[PDB]
């Protein structure tokens, strides 16, 4: 009413990663918080560093509850990602606003019939250039993948002179070909 929190469609988990000389997948990856309302999202978002302020080598990731933040997870293994690559100028002009928009696309279920194909999203802060990506569950679901790509591109406001690519997780792990481009 004037007192119930506004539930999200899904419960989400926000993860932090930092590369090191440590265990990596235990040591370096840690769960910040799980949330399932709008109010709890914003309280968490407002409490943490902007991606632009993270040390190179660090990631944030947001995944649906039940999906581990790793491509080998059952929901990710046959999947892939729409990839946004950012140079150093874009770290200042685009990184934080694109990432918030990405978060909002996820928790707002912005992909119509195909929101269920979304697994999560990741921002990589790197010296050689930042990356944001939306992970989806199945590379062969052409309708779902294409629709998510199109909507995401338009929510980021990217003009036609730029294309973004989708790559299979397995393909990228081998060394990368785009399965789709929009």
């Amino acid at each position: 009413e004037h007192y119930i929190k506004h539930p999200l469609q899904n419960r989400w988990a926000l993860w932090f990663f930092k590369n090191d000389k440590s265990k990596t997948w235990q040591a370096n990856l840690r769960l910040i918080s799980k949330f399932d309302t709008v109010e709890d999202f914003w309280a968490l978002y407002n409490h943490i560093q902007l991606s632009s302020n993270l040390m190179p080598g660090c990631d944030y990731s947001l995944f649906k509850d039940g999906i581990e933040p790793m491509w080998e997870d059952a929901a990710n293994a046959r999947g892939g990602r729409w990839l946004i690559t950012l140079n150093k100028q874009q770290r200042r002009s685009d990184l934080d606003r694109f990432w918030l928009e990405t978060l909002l696309c996820l928790i707002g279920e912005s992909f119509d019939d195909y929101s269920d194909d979304v697994c999560g999203a990741v921002v990589n802060v790197r010296a050689k250039g930042d990356k944001i990506a939306i992970w989806t569950t199945e590379c062969e679901n052409r309708e779902a993948v294409t629709h998510i790509g199109r909507v995401y591109k338009e929510r980021l406001g990217l003009p036609p002179k730029i294309v973004i690519g989708y790559q299979s997780h397995a393909d990228t792990a081998t060394k990368t070909k785009n399965r789709f481009v929009v």
